[PDB]
């Protein structure tokens, strides 16, 4: 069984999420991702919570329900000159920051030095003060999924999805990316992605990411597919963020931009039949099958 | 006896810094700050410390020390949806920032509300943490001269100028801007500034702020002068930032910009004869081996 059943359609039903990350991390990926979300086919996106421009994205996502909004829960920072760590004071999570008390580049390092203990509390607080901000967030997703960089961190997030009842990204291909070889019978009370799909730099290089989005378009199949894009002008201030990093890079969120709100991407979902979904659906669909099961 | 009497030229000496605030702030400041220095004629800087650009801006200055480098206090934010606070954890210094857990908009509010245990912690740690990213300081001073919002923050700033061997910006003209009424005799153990420029809206909103610096280097006598400014270029980054805030916006600040770069600052410079100068060279007078 697929997750397309699961939430009550046929096996053919082609489920489709849009979804931006990465909101709040700059003023340029603020303005694309609203702008791709009002007039573009994206569909959902999420807030990085311990970045300089939260605050803006917060503003925007208290007074703009209508748009399926979650938590990028965020424990690494990638980028050579732009530098963010947590929520809580450093002293209170200590492992989880290199020696300027900024997020480690990489999820390696974040596994290597990290404790259990110290990630509950910061990802607890980044949704705490998401929503003393007054975001109603649909759902939790990771930042470069370092979620996963260890089984007893995804335990941690299970179980912080679960507290706030909030559906989370879980997806055997993003198991895999992150080395996490995990059994499949351990989430049986889980909504498991059946498809996610992201650009690549094997596509960017050659100039195709765009025909990247394209095909996947066009070839996607039945069950509930994800598609993770990171839209973003690409001017001075992300030219300065992505510095030395072209992988998901500034070009890169332009390209993404510029598909996901092309008439030709809203064309292909016409073509192919693929029925957009939020988050906030999924959730409620699960809260109304799980009201019913208890009760008979 | 003015300033420059005082450091050892002639009263007629036309002293003068040409000082870039809030380095740190925002990408676009950083490069234009970069760039002014590089290929301008500013000479001096000074960083925020709880700024979302400061690493770029640190690493800049611990490598390129010959640039005169300050720490500017912070204690106030200013902007509509660019919001910082404190570098300290906010249970220690509660006083400081508004329900957000962050700065205050306005002087007044923080004279309102802020503990001066609470101030001296804050930019205590500021410093504190320039100095461990490797920043080599040469003086400090104060984000919107917040530390005038009341006299015992004024107090607490000049003892921690003295306590890390820096000099500071003190003038009589920015303790009137923010209402401080204190009588000079206090300051005798202190170097005041003899005039502080800095635009004004009434010449910006005329499209005169070029012409307004440029009669500043006219019109420029001796003491010791300090000119500060705040360039950035106008990009979509500082329109964001500066969003309703025209005084001192983004377009005033590459205004900043053009005119420290351009061809003319540099002329005037040597028609008036005026010999610049750095805090450091204020500090090794001041601080004896
Ligand atoms: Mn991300
Ligand atoms: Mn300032």
């Amino acid at each position: 069984m697929n997750a397309a059943q699961k939430l009550g359609f046929t096996e053919s039903t082609k489920l489709l999420i849009i979804h931006a990350d990465d909101a709040g991390l700059a003023h340029a990926e603020n303005r694309a991702t609203i702008q791709s979300l009002q007039k573009g086919i994206v569909n959902s996106y999420s807030i990085m919570v311990p970045c300089p421009w939260f605050y803006e994205m917060a503003i925007f996502a208290k007074n703009n329900n209508q748009y399926d909004n979650g938590v990028h829960l965020t424990l690494t920072c990638e980028w050579e000159n732009y530098r963010f760590g947590p929520v809580l004071p450093i002293s209170e999570v200590p492992s989880l920051v290199d020696e300027n008390g900024y997020f480690f580049k990489k999820r390696d390092k974040l596994a290597q030095n990290a404790k259990a203990e110290h990630v509950e509390k910061e990802l607890t607080a980044q949704i705490e003060r998401a929503l003393k901000f007054g975001i109603k967030p649909t759902h939790i997703d990771s930042h470069m999924y370092s979620v996963g960089a260890k089984p007893e961190f995804l335990n941690v997030y299970r179980r912080i999805a679960k507290k706030y009842k909030l559906p989370l990204v879980l997806n055997q291909q993003l198991f895999e990316m992150v080395g996490l070889e995990m059994d499949l019978s351990d989430f049986k009370d889980e909504l498991l992605i059946d498809n996610v799909f992201m650009g690549e730099f094997k596509y960017f290089e050659k100039g195709e990411l765009a025909n990247f989005y394209a095909t996947a378009l066009d070839k996607m199949e039945g069950g509930l597919n994800l598609i993770l894009i990171h839209p973003a002008f690409d001017d001075d201030e992300m030219k300065g963020i992505t510095i030395n990093h072209p992988n998901f890079g500034s070009e890169w969120r332009q390209i993404d931009f510029d598909f996901f709100t092309s008439e030709e991407a809203q064309s292909k979902l016409k073509e192919q039949n693929i029925q957009l979904i939020t988050w906030d659906e999924i959730r409620e669909k699960i809260y109304k099958d799980l009201q019913a099961a208890a009760l008979e």
